[PDB]
């Protein structure tokens, strides 16, 4: 469980994200594909993009990134009370996209890297600790939902 203080640190840095959701979304997706190239294989609509600049120029990748962060932001703002928001994401990610929890770990590492890169003064040790805990909670709870659906990834 996160404390109220941890939640507040999460939401404080999240507000910075919300100043430029698109740009954050692009940077996180790009970082994910650079750090863990196998994750790109899971995206039929993006895996033809061959360079960082093609990734940055893709409207579809940018639109997707905004969809992803909007969903994550809505989750985070529930401070752990996120069943209603998490369920549909679990459904799709288990049954259609087939995303293993290890790939969620990779995505979480990309989130932390971008936030630190763009907001180091508002993303020191305690903030990073808090966001890692929020993301860990998300991964824990999605995994349980995955299993309820019969998916063991
Ligand atoms: C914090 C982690 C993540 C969040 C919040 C998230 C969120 C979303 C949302 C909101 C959508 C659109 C609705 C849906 O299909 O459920 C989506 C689609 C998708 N997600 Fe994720 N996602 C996450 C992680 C991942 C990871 C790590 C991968 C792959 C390695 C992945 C692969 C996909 C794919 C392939 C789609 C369909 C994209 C399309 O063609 O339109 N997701 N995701």
């Amino acid at each position: 469980v996160l404390s109220e203080g941890e939640w507040q640190l999460v939401l404080h840095v999240w507000a910075k994200v919300e100043a430029d959701v698109a740009g954050h979304g692009q940077d996180i997706l790009i970082r994910l594909f650079k750090s863990h190239p196998e994750t790109l294989e899971k995206f039929d609509r993006f895996k033809h993009l061959k360079t960082e600049a093609e990734m940055k120029a893709s409207e579809d990748l940018k639109k997707h990134g905004v969809t992803v962060l909007t969903a994550l932001g809505a989750i985070l703002k529930k401070k752990g009370h996120h069943e209603a928001e998490l369920k549909p994401l679990a459904q799709s990610h288990a049954t259609k996209h087939k995303i293993p929890i290890k790939y969620l770990e990779f995505y979480s590492e990309a989130i932390i890297h971008v936030l630190h890169s763009r907001h180091p003064g508002d993303f020191g040790a305690d903030a990073q600790g808090a966001m890692n805990k929020a993301l860990e909670l998300f991964r824990k709870d999605i995994a349980a939902k995955y299993k309820e659906l019969g998916y063991q990834g």
